């Protein structure tokens, strides 16, 4: 692969990335820093009870920490259809065996949600509703019994991840790399998936050297994050499993949020 | 007004979710029913002697058949639910509108998709391994005999249109997104999505059945009939319940009906 072909693959994903996802990282960083119609801030129970009436949330039908929990699930399901659509533009993806496509997404969406969620997060809280809102980390971390400790590990990850200082052109490729993992359980034909990931890895390597020439071994250091990424996704589901056996939904709803 | 290229994209997107969400396609089901094959060959159930043997093979009578359908309907509801999540726009509607669209739309879609498993003489069962003759079901006792046949009756008429899975994937999507369901909160954005699916359905049919005079018009007129048979169906279940008190329904099905 000559440099000309990789740079082309980079723009192809960067362009598709911009179209697929509602709030890019460049906009979210301008909002958080304060360089841009301020977001409505959620810092306690009373302000959330206001933000729902104001910034009318679509997941509203209930106890406070549960409602926060379920609004996240609503946003996750949405992001899953967003990532699914982005995958279709990864050169090669739509030519995979259809079962391999379903498998790659089934297993990759949590690591990619966790990743892109770092784009909307800083030390102190997280952007919501396409940047219209801001929910403080102090508030999320303070929620009761299980719900408090379910929220904080996200902020903890994102603070470490954001130290890498990636932008949207870096992330468009890094995301494509996650999807095309050849070690997902039960793939039928691994070779062409590794073939594509070897191509994206090549595109990721070059992008980083061009876009961060002063950041020694940034490529290696981001690949070690995918190590870290495997751990929080496991933690996550073993924390989901625990919520269910204690806390609470409508049978039709349960099918949507299944898995 | 969407550009032709954008619509055709929507068709391919939906056909692809259809192949992925539903296990027994219509193309496969017509391959079994036609026959001419040795491996794709159903065990036929036409009486009790055949029923007692197929259980070993395919692995009171009318009750167990009644119960087998409901277990199978629950499965189809989970399959349709997963399909709904990929209809572009669906997961972004008001959550209660989502439940409403599904609550009313699943029966209309099972009946449509059950016609794929049907010819004048019977129905595939157990993912195509089995086949149950219409005559036998029609011969079941008390109320249960007349419970099975109206499916065959609608299905023979519907299948005369000769649609394939690329046509049905869109027609199914159009059904889910009906803005005239009881109790929707935001009718406008549901219609907005349905106008695009209608647009996508018209073109697909005009291209895939160019020798079919007014196939689009005739196919929308089938949505008339479907509305009636769900009424008939739920009113015959209600009557069976006041007769067969042993019998229990599935909570997910139980939730859909109470409406
Ligand atoms: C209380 S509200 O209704 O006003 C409310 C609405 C919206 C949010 C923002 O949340 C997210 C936004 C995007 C996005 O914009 O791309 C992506 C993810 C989340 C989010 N997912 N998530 C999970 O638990 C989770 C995760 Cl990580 C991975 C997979 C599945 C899940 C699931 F399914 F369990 F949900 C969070 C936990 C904490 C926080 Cl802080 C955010 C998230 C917050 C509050
Ligand atoms: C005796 S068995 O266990 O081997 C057995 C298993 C499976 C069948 C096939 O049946 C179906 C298969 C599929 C499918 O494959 O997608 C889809 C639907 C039905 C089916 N549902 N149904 C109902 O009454 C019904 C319906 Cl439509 C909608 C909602 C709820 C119900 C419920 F709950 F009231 F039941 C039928 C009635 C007659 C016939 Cl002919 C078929 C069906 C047959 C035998």
């Amino acid at each position: 692969m000559e440099s000309a072909d990789l740079r082309a693959l980079a723009k192809h994903l960067y362009d598709s990335y911009i179209k697929s996802f509602p709030l890019t990282k460049a906009k979210a960083r301008a909002i958080l820093t304060g360089k841009t119609k301020s977001p409505f801030v959620i810092y306690d129970m009373n302000s959330l009870m206001m933000g729902e009436d104001k910034i009318k949330f679509k997941h509203i039908t209930k106890e406070v920490a549960i409602r926060i929990f379920q609004g996240c699930q609503f946003r996750s399901v949405e992001a899953v259809q967003e990532i699914t659509e982005y995958a279709k533009s990864i050169p090669g993806f739509v030519n995979l065996d259809l079962n391999d496509q379903v498998t790659l997404l089934k297993y990759g969406v949590h690591e990619i949600i966790y990743t892109m969620l770092a784009s909307l997060m800083n030390k102190d809280g997280v952007l919501i509703s396409e940047g219209q809102g801001f929910m403080t980390r102090e508030f999320l971390k303070s929620l009761r019994k299980p719900f408090g400790d379910f929220m904080e590990p996200k902020f903890e990850f994102a603070v470490k991840f954001n130290a890498l200082e990636l932008d949207d052109s870096d992330l468009a490729i890094f995301i494509a790399v996650i999807i095309l993992s050849g070690d997902r359980p039960g793939l039928l034909n691994v070779k062409p998936i590794e073939d594509i990931q070897d191509n994206l890895l090549q595109a990721l390597e070059l992008q980083l050297k061009l876009n961060h020439p002063e950041s020694s071994q940034l490529f290696a250091k981001l690949l070690q994050k995918m190590t870290d990424l495997r751990q929080i996704v496991t933690e996550h589901v073993q924390l989901l499993q625990v919520i269910k056996k204690t806390e609470t939904l409508h049978p039709l709803l349960q099918e949507i949020y299944k898995d």
